[PDB]
């Protein structure tokens, strides 16, 4: 953290954080969401970190180069260490991305090796060669090398995600699955764990070992997992919840923004809430179901009359705000809400559904205030627009992207937040053999144009691309758009270092500090 001069720190340097859920694991190869990334960038720390405005800089590695943006050179600066005192070194590396893209691991983020192209990943993943053969090699204790397969110029900024972080090969092998409990668990970020007591809390404390230490100013952070925005805002005013997480409440928001406008923060978020439909599973595999679901959902009600939060309408996965997009907003967007209400009605009477045999499916979110609000909406939206009847089914966080994975539903709340500031962060997850495409979308021709975009050295043809594949992506209605999101949530005065600068919200303990109060 850099405390400003003159701000006087508070004696006690402790924060309780909200965290939205449970985590799904604390093993960075096993997690996806952004409750296990918000613990996971206090616990590991990888080759690159984002600093406090967002970009990236320097984490293990102090200096890196590149070779026509496909051998990419890693300096690991010689003080990097474990929590145990032992050194970080390249060999760390080696193992950890070998770990990552070994099928045996199932991780979910295993495609984010091809994200970035690194040599041979494509083999791995599919069991035609052992993941020693990944393009990576630590030169030395302190140099570690990637070899991509194609030029990649914005590589370095896939790697502060958490998937691409050092795990420590002697706890995980003498261990196992409890490798990251308490009295087990190796980490080299800022933080150590100290408790972590199931759908209770979880404690960090600050880690000795850790290269910028003296920098640290927070002692303990704790994690809390409040799925009820409510609940969350109420432990919040009564004083136990320094950092509510980022979903607000319908019941209490416009009142909070009247009531303590100085600590509701507002600000960009590179994230898109949608309807996620099961692709592959009949009736959703015919895109006129899809398309009718998609232009019945009237976004104006959704945004501005019951969530009314300040986000905006969405007619595309990827964030048009993100660095890159030039998207074309279709027609569709453009007409009244009426006009796409009566081709929905035509394409779904169309694929056979009648006032005697109508479409009914389940409608699938996880335990939340805010999610079960839009859920209700979106249900009487389409039963008054449509005729078709849904049933709702929450589930916990960890169990709910699970059920997406296993292709166990219909059509799922979903939300993505970029990993990285560029198109193919979102992009990406919807390639055909992507570890990460819960929507089980599989086009060839979507496949191609994002193929393409790393065939041309030229950011106009790559931004162009970009444009066409969401086209793609929408002529299939392979999800229904509902909103871009604002990153909202209540910050008491009293927390310094957050800036809200960062769209992709990536926060480091390590940052803040307590003003006294």
């Amino acid at each position: 953290a850099d405390v400003p001069a003159g701000v006087q720190l508070a004696d006690k340097q402790t924060l309780v954080r909200n965290n939205g859920s449970e985590v799904q694991s604390l093993d960075p190869h096993k997690i996806e969401g952004v409750p296990e990334s918000n613990v996971s960038r206090d616990l590991f720390e990888g080759l690159l970190i984002s600093d406090v405005e967002g970009h990236p800089s320097p984490g293990v590695a102090e200096k890196w180069e590149n070779k026509d943006f496909k051998v990419w050179t890693f300096h690991l600066r010689e003080n990097a260490k474990w929590s145990d005192g032992t050194p970080v070194t390249a060999h760390d590396f080696v193992y950890s991305w070998q770990r990552l893209a070994d099928p045996n691991t199932a991780s979910p983020y295993a495609s984010y090796l091809q994200y970035g192209h690194i040599a041979n990943i494509d083999d791995i993943i599919a069991g035609k060669k052992p993941a020693t053969d990944l393009g990576v090699k630590a030169l030395d204790d302190h140099t570690f090398e990637v070899t991509l397969s194609e030029p990649v110029p914005y590589f370095y900024k896939l790697l502060v995600h958490p998937s691409v972080s050092p795990v420590p090969k002697s706890a995980v092998e003498k261990f196992g699955d409890k490798w990251t409990q308490p009295a087990n668990i190796v980490t080299n970020g800022a933080y150590k764990l100290k408790n972590w007591v199931v759908n209770e809390r979880i404690v960090l404390e600050r880690n000795p070992q850790y290269w910028d230490n003296a920098k640290t100013v927070i002692n303990q952070v704790t994690y809390l997992p409040i799925s009820s925005e409510v609940t969350d805002v109420n432990r919040y005013r009564s004083g136990e919840i320094d950092m509510t997480y980022n979903n607000m409440p319908i019941e209490l928001f416009q009142k909070l923004k009247k009531e303590i406008p100085n600590e509701v923060r507002v600000d960009p978020y590179l994230c898109t809430y949608y309807y996620e439909i099961n692709n592959q599973k009949a009736p959703f595999n015919d895109v006129r179901v899809r398309t009718a679901l998609k232009l019945a959902l009237d976004r104006d009600i959704i945004v501005n009359k019951v969530k009314n939060q300040g986000d905006l309408p969405a007619y595309s996965y990827t964030p048009p705000y993100t660095d890159g997009a030039k998207l074309v907003e279709p027609e569709w967007f453009k007409w009244s809400q009426q006009k796409r209400n009566e081709e929905a009605k035509k394409l779904l009477a169309e694929a056979g559904f009648t006032a005697d045999k109508p479409l009914t499916f389940d409608l699938l979110y996880n335990t939340s205030d805010l999610h079960k609000k839009l859920a209700i909406a979106v249900a009487s939206i389409w039963k008054k627009n449509l005729g078709v009847n849904v049933n709702l089914e929450n589930q916990e966080w960890k169990t709910f992207l699970d059920t997406r994975h296993q292709g166990t539903f219909d059509v799922a709340r979903a939300g993505w937040c970029a990993d990285y500031n560029e198109p193919t962060s979102f992009l990406n997850t919807m390639l055909s053999d992507s570890s990460n495409n819960t929507a089980h979308y599989k086009s060839p021709a979507f496949d191609k144009l994002i193929a393409d975009t790393l065939k041309v050295a030229d950011d106009t043809q790559r931004s162009e691309l970009y444009a066409k594949a969401e086209q793609q992506l929408d002529k299939d209605s392979a999800i229904v758009p509902v909103y871009y999101y604002v990153n909202a949530r209540l910050v008491k005065p009293w927390v310094g270092g957050y800036t809200g600068k960062d769209p992709l919200d990536n926060i480091y303990v390590k940052n803040l500090y307590i003003i006294k109060h």
